[PDB]
């Protein structure tokens, strides 16, 4: 079936939860056997959320390669997205070791750093100028170089140096700031324009590395993240935009990350989000700027 009408068709018959079910049921299962060795207890944030072993990245290490991330390869589409938990105190510089070596530009980020009155994931980027962070198990060096806050999201400037070879890349993080600590958003308008801010920097083209994304578990909001901007694309991308099917793009990108989309909820988000995104596509430029308007991204 089509998308918008699709919609409203659960939504008249509530089956939002009983199409979500099905999902999981469909999804694929590949071990993770890496994730569990007990060496690596203390790099999960989460007992029951792991990479699989075939999309897993490797730190380059002898040592110990494993960090809670994985590889999101969307063939037809031609994008590709690292998606990662939310730091712990002792992976942050595991972390920036990623970033440098996987060459990316960007790193998203949807979540605080206290939400419900409990840490969702460590400060892991300097909040000061003049307070610069090294890492020293990994031998690397971070520098604010400006901030510019909206009234849903933050971007930074930020310099990472490889204190080994003196190389200096300049790195943009992407803070969507106001997702509730309870639910999804009413309305996707600021979501979709912090979509579009990241896809105008450069962030996710195909000259840099894969872009960064994170929430706390790295599944749930960083699963409605991707699949929006793969679902989007590939209406751009293909003679018949209708034929784009929401569901089998989610259990695609679920071969290479468990658990992508935690809540019926976030399905439902998912596809408003699409649907109110490709009448702005449209050829509608205009709607672009109503989103801005609608976002309300000032102060
Ligand atoms: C590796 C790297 C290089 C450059 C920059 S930007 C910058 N740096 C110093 C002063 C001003 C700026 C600016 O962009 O205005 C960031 C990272
Ligand atoms: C064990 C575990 C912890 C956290 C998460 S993220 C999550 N969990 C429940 C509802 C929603 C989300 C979300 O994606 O926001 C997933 C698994």
């Amino acid at each position: 079936m089509e998308m918008e009408k699709e919609f409203e068709q659960i939504d008249k018959s509530g089956s939002w939860a009983a199409i979500y079910q099905d999902i999981r049921h469909e999804a694929s299962d590949f071990p993770s056997r890496v994730a569990k060795l007990p060496k690596n207890k203390n790099r999960n944030r989460y007992r029951d959320v792991s990479p699989f072993d075939h999309s897993r990245i490797k730190l380059h290490q002898e040592d110990n390669d494993y960090i809670n991330a994985s590889l999101i390869k969307m063939e037809e589409a031609q994008r590709s997205y690292i998606l990662t938990q939310g730091p712990l105190p002792n992976t942050v510089g595991h972390f920036w070791e990623m970033v440098w070596e996987q060459k990316s530009r960007g790193v998203v980020m949807l979540n605080r750093v206290m939400e419900k009155g409990s840490l969702k994931c460590a400060q892991y980027w300097p909040q000061k100028e003049e307070k610069e962070m090294i890492f020293e198990d990994t031998n690397l060096k971070l520098t604010l170089i400006s901030e510019d806050i909206k009234s849903y999201y933050t971007v930074r400037q930020l310099e990472l140096e490889n204190l080994t070879t003196q190389e200096t890349r300049e790195i943009l993080h992407f803070h969507y700031t106001t997702w509730p600590d309870f639910g999804v958003p009413e309305s996707p308008a600021s979501f979709l324009n912090f979509l579009f801010k990241v896809r105008e920097s450069g962030s996710l083209s195909p000259e840099h590395g894969p872009v960064v994304v994170h929430c706390s578990a790295g599944i749930g909001r960083s699963g409605t993240f991707c699949l929006a901007d793969t679902c989007l694309l590939l209406m751009d991308k293909r003679k018949d935009p209708s034929s784009v099917d929401i569901k089998k793009v989610l259990l695609e990108m679920r071969k290479f990350r468990m658990g992508l989309i935690q809540t019926a909820d976030q399905l439902r988000f998912s596809y408003l989000a699409v649907i109110e995104g490709a009448k702005f596509i449209m050829g509608d430029s205009s709607v672009q700027d109503q989103w801005k308007e609608l976002s309300h991204e000032d102060l």
